[PDB]
């Protein structure tokens, strides 16, 4: 025989964007209505309470049935089940607020946050601005000692306006070997 | 003969919405995005800095030619001017932010916000989470002691969580003398 | 002693714009995905089908409960009465969604389309392209004989492409007497 | 030494959702927009005039220095290619809108769809109405003779109204073995 679990009218909201578009600011905006309706919220981070995880699964234990709503914030850095842990969230009737970075600094796509954003019931794309030229940026610029990060070092290197910031595609410099 | 002045590519952007839905932290996230590319913002309200101003036509005494972002907060406050200082402003090369009520407590239209909404390049309808049912609100209701304010209480009323509360339409009682 | 008819959970949908952003075709979008689900639509227009209306309390005539969505299109020449007579279907639990202008010629408030934009629920601003310089518009140019119409020109003209034409701010031309 | 071809501001406009949801309609309402404007543009899909295509890079094939606007419908069926192909378009100064499914049948990440929503500038994520219910829809049902269709079946399976439904989480079934 066929096995059928029913999903509970649950759902996922992806927040995304380059650095610096306020995607953190706006997670939190969210999750603050949440408050002054006197419903339960949890954060969840890597490394209202904030809540550290080393794996998507381990949100799991951290759950309950009073809970009403699950945000995640810096989901790019989130492991493979993170897809599942969160479809899973809302087929048990949570509202899952989920924000993350949608491209790295090569303006490709960051970790699992496509996949949230294609199961995802709303998706919300947030633009910074371009810090060379004024317009609406879409990219996270990596700088090392003032100078564009190659195409070829490391997808992940933890930082801030120190070696980050954020352009539009005309100002973006992501330069490869020959 | 006619006479025609050029506007210049400034833009109005309207942030609107009932009580609690957080239309001055999503104005302050764009005016933060602003000093990350450090462009010169300002912000104004009735009664980067914040500047209380008595009547519309105040805030040109505040401006330059440096000024890049014009941000207004609680603009349902803002006298019969507000409509024609934020077409100016635009039309000089701007970009104005403005943040304010869509409805009183009735749910009936709060000063020149409709206006604005119409004038304005950029919509935002931001929606709080429902006290009573914890679906989207779209309303701000006023109680007196636990009690639905009635149709006929004043308009203008300054407050805060004391005597106001976000509801969806369902919910919000807003009763009438017969 | 004090009246109080409790609302139901029907909604307010706002299309607007320009001329030539697609107003009506995202009404008639929203229309069908109704029909895929086999739910019962009716379309209201000035002068599923669509029937013309010369006021807006006429609607009411033309309503059943079977009715689920109720869509009325280029709501900038409905009469005074339209912002109550959508109040009143939506508090009668059904959607209304509801399309028509922003702005006239001159760049300013159409009709009741700024009021209606301030009770609903959803308001989506829709742009074009513009004409003279391919940039996003968020204007009706109006164009007698090649020549952009004066400001003191009748508000109301029916028209299409022979007399009008999307343009941004920047290249918008309402000249004035002096 | 290192390479770095400077991108043009051409962008991406993703619009993506379950069957149903008006993907396509909302793809030609902005092309016509394209058109009251002027400029020159094109539609591709797999298999203003629209061109079939077997692979991706076929594209460039077909394109002008004088064209303005790539449309690309059904970009689920596109192959491995057209992350890049869009890219590249983009990086050239086009403006690049592409329609396609979010989920399969499902309610897994379909083809490229979700890498595309990554690096897009805009995304657009559209909902049907569920048939099950009447609720906002976000994924498309598969049915065989009445009969959800099981986890294990095609992924790619051509058709219509015929086998095909729009439904909230809640009313979705895709059964699985055990
Ligand atoms: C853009 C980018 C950011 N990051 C990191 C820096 C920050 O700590 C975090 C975003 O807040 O992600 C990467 O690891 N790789 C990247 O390509
Ligand atoms: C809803 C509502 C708010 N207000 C006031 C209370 C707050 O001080 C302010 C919104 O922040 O507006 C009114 O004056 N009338 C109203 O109907
Ligand atoms: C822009 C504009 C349009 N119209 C008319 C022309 C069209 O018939 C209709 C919009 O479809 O509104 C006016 O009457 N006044 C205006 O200022
Ligand atoms: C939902 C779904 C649609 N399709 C097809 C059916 C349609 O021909 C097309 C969407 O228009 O995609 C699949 O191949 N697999 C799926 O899971
Ligand atoms: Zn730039
Ligand atoms: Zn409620
Ligand atoms: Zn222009
Ligand atoms: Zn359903």
């Amino acid at each position: 025989s066929h096995m059928y679990l029913i999903n509970q009218n649950g759902w996922i909201e992806v927040i995304c964007g380059s650095m610096f578009s306020g995607k953190s600011e706006e997670l939190i905006r969210r999750v603050r209505r949440t408050q002054f309706a006197k419903q339960h919220a949890i954060v969840f981070k890597p490394c209202v309470k904030a809540v550290p995880v080393s794996a998507s699964k381990d949100i799991f234990k951290h759950i309950t049935e009073e809970m009403d709503v699950i945000a995640i914030d810096e989901v790019q850095f989130f492991d493979g089940d993170i897809v599942e842990v969160v479809q899973v969230l809302a087929n048990r009737g949570y509202r899952v607020i989920v924000a993350g970075l949608d491209q790295d600094f090569r303006g490709l796509p960051f970790g699992q946050v496509p996949q949230l954003m294609a199961i995802a019931e709303h998706v919300t794309k947030l633009q910074a601005v371009c810090s060379a030229c004024g317009s609406p940026a879409s990219r996270t610029q990596r700088l090392i000692d003032g100078e564009p990060a190659a195409f070829d070092d490391p997808i992940i290197l933890v930082g801030a306006s120190e070696s980050y910031e954020p352009r539009c595609r005309h100002c973006h410099a992501v330069p490869t070997k020959q």
